[PDB]
DNA sequence: CGCGAGTCGCG
């Protein structure tokens, strides 16, 4: 089981499908080292340096959270059924009008469509909110997507830069 | 008419 590291405060909660093989046995989000999460996170500028997966919980002391749309541990994010998604996204809401976080950040276009029933959505800033949370679409970090580091670390960056202080 | 459903080839 891979624990979610929420607080109120926080600025972005990120979200991705599910957990991978190695990070549930690890109990960490992201821990694969093929995942480019942390890397990231980190370029975009949520973090001073590159945490490692073990570090996961020293994100809410940069007011950053993570969990994720369905707890069942899977190879591949394609596995978990839209029935899943549907549900997962369902029980986010409700983490999120608890800790109302300024920003929730979807890791996965297919993800958010699923889990909050939306169609032809675009990547970045989606006018749904959840009461004063904003929602953001940005692309999953997985090393299986074909998307460039340059292009995944932009698409974060411009989250960090929108959310103001 | 519209609408809501039913893999491949890419680094």
């Amino acid at each position: 089981m891979v624990e979610d590291i929420l607080a109120p405060g926080l600025r972005v909660v990120f979200c991705g499908i599910n957990p991978g093989l190695s990070s549930a046995g690890t109990g960490f989000p992201f821990a694969h080292p093929a995942n480019r999460f942390w890397k990231v996170i980190y370029q975009a500028g949520f973090t001073d340096r590159q945490l490692k997966p073990q570090e996961a919980q020293h994100l809410l002391d940069y007011r950053c959270g993570v969990t994720k749309l369905v707890d069942r541990p899977t190879v591949q994010a394609n596995e978990v059924s839209k029935q899943e998604l549907h549900a997962g996204g369902r029980k986010l809401i409700e983490k999120i009008e608890d800790y109302q976080p300024q920003a929730l950040a979807i890791l996965g276009k297919q993800a958010y469509e699923q889990g909050f029933s939306q169609r032809g959505a675009q990547w970045g800033k989606q006018t749904l909110t959840i009461g004063s949370t904003q929602i953001w679409v940005l692309p999953n970090p997985s090393g299986l997507s074909r998307v460039s580091l340059e292009k995944l670390v932009e698409a974060y960056r411009e989250l960090d830069q929108a959310l103001v202080v």
